[PDB]
């Protein structure tokens, strides 16, 4: 027995409960607490609300992490648990509660208190004043305590030292449970971990572990070494580093070595997930090229935001000159590690021409292979969610929902993200179509369907890449009945409806919209589809007729056997349905294409060109197998989440043999 308590932190895809271990483990240090506290399994995956209320059972406190994906359910869950058991406290953290409450209690009169940061020490002192004859919760740091609907702001709150000597929930086995649930069930599923807490940075849309701006902490070195074995023993394949900035320490080296070797001599973890360094240096390419070598690199970050000087001064970011970033794509791709940059629509300032020019920059600059686009949420305690800010800048927002939602679930049960889809600078309309517009970079460049084109013409031709991309969209926009030309205008309804209709949600937008959902049907059954996902099997459904149309397109530009050569080329290079291993795939071209995009001159050298590859994505795990389009879809596309732009889309020439004729 004892005072039962129970974490809940869901989310759609499985995440270990990191935060719940950690709160207990750190509790757990006061004795009183320890021997009085009945620590219940932590519920991190998710189940109709009524179903999770109901597993709570007797409860004596109720602790909820709370993000944008799990704000909704979980105040619904503690709305039914605070009905059967009106003495439960019941006691809210994690970045979506509102560093400023104002009215929050009279919105959730079943919540008791909000724990504002970084928990352990707030989390702590709750459980001991709860033991007391007498609780003193105004007293208590870094909370604020519910007084009939009114929200009392304890004292400030106190955070854990610069070297962090907490006890850890995996070490002391409290993570066991969670790990032999989700295999049970079949479940792919992420580890959590920190190496330290901070970004020194200040970019005011963020709100990177409730601490931007601040002062680094670091956790123990030797805490983190044996973290790195308890990974790698327990088979944990898929491993989450949440850190903002990794690398940006000198010991983020070490670790990273550690982590190769302990795939190496264990077999885990295989794949690393981590945001890697906004001043990026040598630092992370070291780190970049021992994961690549060890094969659990998912990415180098190389991310932007934004590219125009106006809207980095507007959000407080700097980012690295155009011409060091040219540099370290260059110095990448020498090694073949692969990197990503991330973009943001509609932040303070940005208009839809430096949205375009910002990516053509980047194209320009060599970033050909991995270009992301997330819409602007307003963050309850990102610096830039303030009402001076929002107006300065006319940020307009709607409740966007996250998930579809299955029939029956009541509409304060949906998780809603405050996405912005209007600025003084950036309209509707215009919004709508600088999304189109990078989508289709991401699914035709990203893609490759036409990536070898386009760098052939801007390199041979002086089409620059947002010429090629702008041009392409205001073509096919209106062609209707054309291949790209349906996408283009399919995405333009779309996100139209996307901010007319507030429930079409984010993350599982294609899959909300019947006619899309059942093209993609033959290719597997996803929720997550994204819209690159789906733009990117439209084409191959088409592939032809893609191509015979792509011919007209080129002919508005002013263009010839070279250019039909390399069609020919950015035709053959795209993975197909029916493509078999076993016999591979050949063709012979009048000038040698792989060695030309290599970085080689351009010659007239008749090739013979045979792509042999036996396996695609992530580890080389999926394996084609012709006519079977599912196999197609994880060859060609990968997993919708997590995000799947390694050995992707075509065939690569490490695998192909390129012989003279
Ligand atoms: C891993 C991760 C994810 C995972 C989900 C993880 C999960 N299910 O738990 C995935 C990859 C799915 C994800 C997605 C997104 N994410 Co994310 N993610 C993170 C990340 C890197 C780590 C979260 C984490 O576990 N941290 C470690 C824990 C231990 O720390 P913590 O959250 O700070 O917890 C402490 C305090 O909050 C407090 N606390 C927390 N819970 C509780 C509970 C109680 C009772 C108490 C007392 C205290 C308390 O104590 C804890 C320990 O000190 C964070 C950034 C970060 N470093 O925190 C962003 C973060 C959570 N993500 C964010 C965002 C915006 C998103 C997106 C919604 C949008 C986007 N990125 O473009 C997307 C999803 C979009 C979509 N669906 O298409 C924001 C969320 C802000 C918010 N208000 O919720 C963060 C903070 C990053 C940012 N940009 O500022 N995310
Ligand atoms: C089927 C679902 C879609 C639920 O209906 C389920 O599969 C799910 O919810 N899946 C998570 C999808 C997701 O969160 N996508 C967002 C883009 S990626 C994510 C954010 C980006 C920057 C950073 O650090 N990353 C993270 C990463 O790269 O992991
Ligand atoms: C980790 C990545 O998450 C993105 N990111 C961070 N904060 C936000 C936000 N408020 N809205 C959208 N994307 C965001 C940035 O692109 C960053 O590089
Ligand atoms: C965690 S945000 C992405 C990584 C890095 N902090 C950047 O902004 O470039
Ligand atoms: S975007 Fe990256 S650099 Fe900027 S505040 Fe967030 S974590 Fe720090
Ligand atoms: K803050
Ligand atoms: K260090």
């Amino acid at each position: 027995r004892g005072r039962k308590v129970y974490f809940v932190g869901l989310n759609e895809y499985p995440f270990l409960p990191l935060v719940a271990g950690l709160l207990r483990t750190y509790a757990e240090q006061d004795e009183r607490i320890a021997a009085a506290y009945d620590f219940q399994e932590p519920v991190f995956l998710v189940a109709p609300v009524q179903e999770m209320a109901d597993g709570i059972v007797e409860p004596d406190v109720l602790a909820l992490s709370c993000y944008v994906w799990n704000f909704r359910r979980q105040m619904k869950v503690a709305k039914l648990v605070k009905e059967r058991y009106p003495n439960v406290l019941v006691v809210a953290g994690g970045p979506h509660v509102p560093d400023r409450p104002g009215n929050f209690f009279e919105k959730h009169p079943y919540v008791d208190v909000l724990a504002h940061g970084e928990g352990e020490v707030a989390f702590r002192e709750l459980l001991a004043t709860r033991l007391s004859d007498h609780p003193d919760y105004t007293a208590v740091p870094g909370v604020s305590v519910r007084r009939g609907t009114e929200a009392v702001v304890g004292p400030k709150a106190k955070r854990l030292p610069r070297l962090i000597d907490t006890p850890s929930p995996y070490l002391l086995g409290v993570m066991d449970g969670a790990v032999a649930t989700c295999r049970e069930r079949g479940l792919r599923f992420y580890a959590l971990w920190e190496t330290n807490r901070g970004c020194p940075y200040s970019c005011s849309f963020c709100d990177w572990g409730s601490a931007t701006m601040s002062t680094l902490r670091k956790f123990e070195d030797e805490r983190l070494q044996d973290e790195i074995e308890w990974f790698a023993r327990h088979d944990v394949e898929d491993l989450f580093i949440c850190d903002a900035n990794f690398g940006i320490m000198p010991r983020d080296l070490e670790i990273a070595h550690a982590l190769a070797e302990a795939r190496g001599e264990l077999g885990a973890p295989r794949q690393v997930r981590v945001n890697f360094a906004k001043n990026s240096n040598d630092r992370v390419f070291d780190i970049s090229k021992t994961w690549h070598d060890a094969d659990l690199l998912m990415g180098t970050t190389l991310s932007m935001q934004s590219t125009d000087m106006d809207v980095l001064e507007a959000i407080d970011r700097k980012n690295i000159g155009l011409d060091n970033y040219r540099k370290l794509q260059q110095r990448y791709a020498a090694e073949n590690i692969h990197t990503y940059t991330e973009l943001i629509l509609g932040l303070p300032m940005e208009t839809a021409r430096s949205f375009r020019d910002g990516i053509g920059s980047l194209l320009e600059a060599g970033n050909h292979e991995d270009l992301r686009v997330y819409e602007l949420g307003i963050l309850p305690n990102a610096p830039l969610n303030t009402p001076e800010k929002i107006e300065q800048y006319g940020l307009r927002t709607v409740p966007k929902r996250m998930y579809v939602e299955r029939p029956g679930t009541p509409d304060d049960e949906a998780e809603t993200f405050e996405m912005v889809m209007e600025t003084n600078a950036m309209p509707r309309d215009a919004w709508v179509e600088s999304f189109s517009f990078i989508q289709a970079v991401q699914f035709l460049h990203n893609g490759c369907y036409t990536r070898y084109l386009s760098i052939f013409l801007r390199q041979e031709h002086g089409i620059g890449y947002t010429r090629f991309y702008e041009g392409l969209q205001d073509y096919f926009t209106g062609r209707p009945d054309t291949v790209l030309g349906a996408l283009y205008l399919r995405m333009r309804s779309l996100y139209h409806d996307y901010i007319d209709m507030p429930a079409l949600p984010l993350a599982n937008l294609v899959a909300s919209q019947p006619d899309m959902a059942a093209d993609l049907a033959p290719y597997g059954r996803r929720r997550g589809w994204t819209i690159d996902n789906w733009g990117w099997l439209r084409i191959a459904t088409d592939f032809d007729r893609f191509h015979t149309e792509l011919r007209e397109y080129l002919a508005t530009l002013g263009l010839d056997a070279r250019l039909e050569d390399v069609l020919r080329f950015q035709q053959d290079v795209m993975l197909r349905p029916d493509y078999s291993p076993e016999l591979g795939k050949s063709a012979e071209y009048a000038h040698d294409w792989p060695g030309y995009f290599a970085g080689g001159l351009l010659r007239p050298r008749r090739v013979r060109v045979a792509y042999g590859d036996q396996s695609f994505g992530a580890n080389g795990r999926y394996r084609p197998v012709p006519g079977d389009l599912k196999a197609f879809t994880m060859a060609a596309i990968g997993t919708s989440y997590p995000v799947s732009r390694m050995g992707h889309f075509c065939h690569r020439f490490e695998s192909a043999e390129v012989t003279s004729l």
